[PDB]
């Protein structure tokens, strides 16, 4: 913070820093303003005088040597043709605006995209969630429970159930207010687990919602440490740790398909970016390594191999870039490349052996795996870590519950022209058939394993400013109205 | 060959004039979108290939980086191991082939009975409708040797 | 279940377990009853007869060898003029009445105690607690959760705290209304634990009042396994497993003084027994036993110490014979023995691993550890398994919120002679003062520690059917009573 | 001696006579309660010692239990091994005893520090109203050595 602290007067050289050096300092091949910005240009000669109109910006006569130009604030010496001065392109800087950046002369606007609100807030400027705060979602091993970040209270949801793994949701497919989520099963003794999907209100309403919870019926299988929702191809992903392979299946479980099954040690948490139609997934094997690859399967590649421990966690930040960032538990670290491989950074280090983490706002979210403890940050690195809440050791995810985390407006390319499952592939789409089959001859869109009808999903309670859920003698929801409102499920009063 | 209004690809699979320039890749080759004239601007604008936005004829050849990819400067202004026949469980042990879902769980956890749906039986035993494997003698007997009793059913 | 099934005529000896043996067989110095039954008596004879009155009861004439004679039903023979037979004393048998027995010629009554209403039940007639369902109070490292047996339903309670420990309460010590509950918290890093305590509301209320905790100041305390109050004496008992003792001070934490020290590995969580004046407590390290002693501190002995493995929870059957059990978290089992430590016998096995117990009403309640569940079974070792809810693995205590847990009308003997601590004995108290210290000579009441002034606990929250608790400007609470409700603290509305 | 009034109990110290009798032992030779004839019962009927409660005639010597006791039908009827001198810390090690709260924590978690108000400093040290341990040349100094400043108040 300063309008103007310790003026430079023509005598003393205002360097681009406030380096105020004597000016007969100025070009005399010794850097004294510590970026050699007290010898710029430096082309130096008595009879020649600033009025020729040799530099564009900034041209002053020098007591000796002539005319010595510098640059205006906000460029830099070009490196060529010394006399001139070029614009920096700010936006390539990593955090200097929150959520988007145009470039100007020796200028710029921290922009921010559709459906999000300008905030001015302390300590720099956000924007906001244009909705319903957001909510996060805690699996643990019996349970699973919601937290409004804002109200700040918990919520009775899906419980009487065992051995809970990783969490994902499809935000409100069918459009009447209820968002699913995806909840996988370990498989304990001698029976295998299961991938099991259920309802979640996107309003208030709880404790008094029965939630049904529905196998897929993706029989054998054993330990899906990762799980995805593609909402754009309408396909899930999953990543079974035991069977060594991550493979995919579309949202009601049927037309199951291995999608990459080689060179697979321990295939833990993936994502999936349908807008570059990328996949991305982690090892935690042997071998650590971050591999993306198409949601096809072709072009496997590594991404980051090196300095890895257990990385076991993995989300995208689809509104920054696609930038990617990932928590490692064994190094205590979490860090961030851009989705080519380049530009690797920490972000945060002493994070306490993070286990999940999930990418919102400016802010980072991660879980404390031994502590059982839910922490915040500033995604870009600064600031200092923040404390959100402490749960049971039995916590093994921390996931945002909100439509802008998913981008609803990316539209599917597929063309309905694919007979069991349309894959996405950047720029497009792909064709493909279940395991053990086989396009019919000369064509690559047929199959020849009989289609399957679609699953149905029974109905659901909705009862959103209260009332109780209730099952008749066909077992259809019906609300109980509270006082001061009226209607089927209790929405106008 | 297929009918004049369908575009063909270089496999021989012939898409509709409709899908060509149509923004996705419809076909595997991507050939319906190669060939394709990028979208232009008004005269005294360029548009940046990787942005898809018009910048005037005085950010280009400005010296600095107006596109994001910046080219316009140079190209507008220019645990033991296990054997090879050897099934692994989970718990990394290592067990004989035999064991491959006979519908007893073998390995513990049920490991050996693991999707043996898409792995075809060997030829010495026989696959019911299950997928499960059993010896070829226990087929058409009068017994469920198969727990989903597909072996008395594929019977004369 | 039977009116009569296969009666037996004259010719068949009925015995006493209805074995349909022949009259010639009775008598034959061969037991065909099983027990012996059918050569009761053996006195024989032709010329006999039966009409002399030889025998008390069942007098009839066999056949051969004159009269034979049998005992009533509810009667045994007394192995001394075996022509006579006493009545059994049913009240001996484990697990025959619920709650007392009384004796009567070949009969019994199952009585219970005041405060207990008698209420015909399922598979047997047990006794209602005559008062609100009782709570259970589970600790965890961070929170303390109550849980109402008969809603059936959570309530916030103590939260925002680190490594709690076993837990014990003091039934509404001023009769306004609130137990006061007592938690200990476990030294983490190089920081000690303390001893602190707080009120609960023993009415509906919670969520909204918020709770305030006091350290008593008992410092330089590092790990206290277990903690138990006399309610009679006003003294906390807790043993420090790291000190290797187990010592006594006042409800408010004044004169500490060290109770035993010596021949303690690893001493366990502790039980006390002001009816009979006797302490327990369980040495969990490398020589398991279980322990009791008089709360002075003398006559200390062993009551168990075969066939143990590490004996962690152990609670007293008050309403019972005094009688004790024992939770054994290696052995896997459940034991019950008699205060003086005879007829041992194990109540229930594979109890899967229990930590902590507690008994109320017919049955027992025990932490299955690992598995984070609280189990519930008949406290007389009959019956099946019952579940009850399943929590986190921080949990450490089941401990039932009760008044009939604790006799409340039990007096204290002490006279308020004893000038410090006045602690007590079978069939009277004693009189001691804290560690460092010693009685004026000659007298064996005063002692020379000067005196300390009793500890004041703040105000407390009150607002039973609703309404929010709030601090005034000298932080005096304040509810903000409901609609339909009115008072100070919204009780008459 | 001391008043006609207090019953005095075998060790000297004599107690008032309303306390005789009264059910408790108030006295630490509790004969304050022995010699004290036991509750009777009217003619016809006998209490059990152990239960207090008043049975007829007709229930004893009925050649079984009546009372709980039972005794009428014949009472009526008729990791290294530390040394001596090695402190031991809370995780077993064992550590030399001058570190026994020097203010400054050696065993890890304070162990050293812990509860050394009702020990006694050694003779070497000098001891202050925290009851912590410091050398009886750390005393009268100028600056408070112990924590509690102790050590500059207890001088002339
Ligand atoms: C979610 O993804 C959608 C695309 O599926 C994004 O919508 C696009 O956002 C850009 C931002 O500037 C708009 O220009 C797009 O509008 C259209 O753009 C095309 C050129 O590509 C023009 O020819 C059209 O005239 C029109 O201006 C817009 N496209 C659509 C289909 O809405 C959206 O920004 C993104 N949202 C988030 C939060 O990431
Ligand atoms: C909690 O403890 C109290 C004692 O502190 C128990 O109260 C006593 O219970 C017995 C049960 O039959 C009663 O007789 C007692 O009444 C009195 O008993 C004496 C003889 O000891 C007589 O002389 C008196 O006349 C009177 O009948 C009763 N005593 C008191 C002081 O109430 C109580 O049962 C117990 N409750 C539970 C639930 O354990
Ligand atoms: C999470 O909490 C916020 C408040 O912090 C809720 O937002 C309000 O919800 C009520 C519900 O009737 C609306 O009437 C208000 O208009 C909302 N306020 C804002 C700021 O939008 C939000 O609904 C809560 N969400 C859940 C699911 O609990
Ligand atoms: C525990 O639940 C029981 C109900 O199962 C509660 O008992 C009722 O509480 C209401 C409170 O207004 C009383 O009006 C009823 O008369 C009670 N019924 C019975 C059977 O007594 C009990 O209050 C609950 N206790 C707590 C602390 O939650
Ligand atoms: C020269 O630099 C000054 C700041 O020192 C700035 O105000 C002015 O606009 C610049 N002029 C040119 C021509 O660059
Ligand atoms: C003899 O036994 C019968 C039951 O078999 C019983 O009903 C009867 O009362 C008994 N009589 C005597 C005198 O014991
Ligand atoms: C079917 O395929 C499996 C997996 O490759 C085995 O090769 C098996 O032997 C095959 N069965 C036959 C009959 O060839
Ligand atoms: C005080 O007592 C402790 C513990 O017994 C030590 O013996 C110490 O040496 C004593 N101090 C003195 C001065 O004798
Ligand atoms: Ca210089
Ligand atoms: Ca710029
Ligand atoms: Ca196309
Ligand atoms: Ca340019
Ligand atoms: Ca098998
Ligand atoms: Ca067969
Ligand atoms: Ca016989
Ligand atoms: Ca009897
Ligand atoms: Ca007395
Ligand atoms: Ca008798
Ligand atoms: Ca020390
Ligand atoms: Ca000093």
């Amino acid at each position: 913070r300063k309008p103007t602290h310790k003026p430079c007067t023509d005598t003393e050289y205002k360097c681009s820093n406030g380096n105020c050096i004597s000016q007969h300092y100025v070009c005399d091949n010794v850097n004294d303003c510590g970026d050699l910005s007290d010898e710029t240009g430096c082309n130096l000669g008595d009879n020649r005088t600033c009025a020729e109109n040799i530099c564009e910006q900034n041209c002053t006569q020098l007591s000796s040597g002539g005319f010595i130009c510098s640059c205006r604030p906000g460029f830099k010496p070009s490196t060529l043709d010394k006399n001139s001065c070029q614009d920096i392109n700010e936006c390539e800087e990593f955090g200097i605006c929150p959520q988007s950046c145009r470039n100007s002369k020796g200028s710029y606007e921290c922009f921010c995209v559709d459906g999000f609100k300008s905030m001015s807030t302390h300590y720099g400027e956000r924007c906001a969630a244009d909705g319903s705060p957001p909510l996060l979602l805690l699996p643990e091993n019996v349970r699973i429970r919601k937290y409004n970040t804002s109200s700040e209270k918990f919520s009775e949801y899906l419980e009487e159930e065992e051995h809970i793994q990783t969490i994902d949701y499809d935000w409100d497919p069918e459009h009447i207010g209820l968002s699913v989520v995806y909840y996988t099963v370990l498989a304990q003794g001698s029976q295998f687990g299961a991938i099991k999907r259920a309802y979640i209100p996107n309003f208030e309403s709880g404790s008094n919602n029965p939630i049904r919870e529905v196998d897929l019926g993706l029989k054998y299988l054993m330990q899906p440490d990762g799980l995805a929702v593609d909402w754009v191809g309408r396909h899930i992903y999953w990543s079974d740790a035991k069977s060594q392979r991550i493979e995919v299946a579309t949202l009601d479980g049927r037309y199951r398909k291995w999608l990459i099954t080689t060179q697979l040690d321990q295939p833990a948490a993936i994502a999936v970016n349908p807008k570059l139609g990328l996949m991305f997934w982690t090892d935690q094997g042997k071998q650590p390594k971050i591999e993306s690859a198409w949601m096809n399967g072709e072009h496997r590649s590594v991404l980051v191999s090196e300095n890895l421990g257990w990385p076991n966690g993995l989300s995208i930040d689809y509104l920054n870039d696609d930038r990617v960032y990932w928590s490692d538990s064994k190094e205590d670290v979490i860090e961030a490349i851009k989705y080519d491989g380049t530009d690797r950074r920490l972000i945060i280090n002493e994070a306490m052996k993070p286990f999940s983490l999930d990418i919102f706002e400016d802010k980072l979210y991660w879980v404390a795996k031994e502590k059982g403890e839910v922490w915040r940050q500033n995604k870009f690195g600064k600031e200092n870590k923040e404390k959100v809440l402490v749960v049971n050791p039995w916590l093994t995810q921390v996931r945002i519950f909100h439509q802008l985390r998913y981008n609803q407006s990316v539209s599917n390319p597929c063309k309905q022209v694919c007979s069991h499952l349309c894959l996405l592939r950047p720029g497009g789409y792909s064709c493909a058939c279940p395991q053990g089959s086989d396009f019919v001859t000369g064509s690559t869109v047929q199959c020849d394993a009989a289609s399957e009808l679609p699953v149905t999903m029974p109905p659901p309670c909705r009862c959103m400013h209260g009332g109780n859920c209730y099952f008749d003698e066909n077992e259809l929801p019906k609300c109980k109205c509270s006082s001061g409102y009226s209607g089927e499920y209790c929405e106008v009063g």
